[PDB]
């Protein structure tokens, strides 16, 4: 794999990030959609050994974006509370995820464009089958305050070649038009994890 072609390398890393696989995404980006149903999971799944799936909401994308990154951070720091991996059946964050994705890109629901955040957040919530009161209290919580806070970096690394944004240690953002199956992707993480 060649740098300037494959990947590329940050000149402002993302911190705190080793022995991770980063992917910024949006709820309202279509290749988001399109690659997490094609490659996300099985790619993940094939490097779990050597690097952590985490994802980074992008908050800035969409008229609900700060909203989806709210359900989003609590939903995640729950099933990582409950050692549930965030491609398993049971994860509440993958139902979610899913539920948006669905709703914006299929369905083209916009909620009436930013003046319903209750309905945005009806939609995730139910999905992942957590009550408005449980978020609410949720995300009160540091570690999900933490989580949003972390995932503000997202606008300086979408910057680069957009979203999807796949980062290897905080490092290493592969250019997501490189990619050409799971097999070669899953190679290039392990090459990128090894620098
Ligand atoms: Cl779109
Ligand atoms: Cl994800
Ligand atoms: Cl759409
Ligand atoms: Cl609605
Ligand atoms: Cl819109
Ligand atoms: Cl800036
Ligand atoms: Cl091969």
């Amino acid at each position: 794999f060649t740098e300037g072609t494959d990947y590329m390398v940050l000149e402002k890393p993302i911190p705190n990030a080793d022995k991770t696989l980063i992917k910024v995404f949006s709820y309202a980006c279509p290749f988001c959609y399109k690659y997490d149903k094609a490659v996300t999971g099985p790619v993940s799944e094939k490097v779990k050994d050597i690097v952590a799936f985490t994802p980074f909401h992008l908050e800035t994308k969409g008229e609900y974006g700060k909203q989806a990154s709210e359900v989003f951070a609590v939903l995640i720091n729950k099933d990582k509370a409950a050692g549930i991996s965030l491609f398993d059946a049971n994860s509440q964050f993958k139902k979610a995820k899913f539920a948006y994705y669905a709703a914006y890109h299929d369905k083209k629901e916009r909620w009436s464009d930013g003046k319903d955040p209750a309905a945005f957040i009806k939609t995730g919530l139910d999905a992942a089958g957590m009550s408005q009161a449980d978020f609410e209290a949720a995300l009160k919580e540091p570690a999900v305050q933490e989580t949003l806070e972390k995932w503000k970096a997202s606008y300086d690394v979408a910057k680069i070649q957009g979203v999807p944004a796949y980062v290897v240690n905080g490092k290493y953002l592969i250019y997501t038009k490189s990619i050409k199956s799971i097999d070669a992707m899953a190679d290039l993480i392990r090459e990128l994890a090894s620098k």
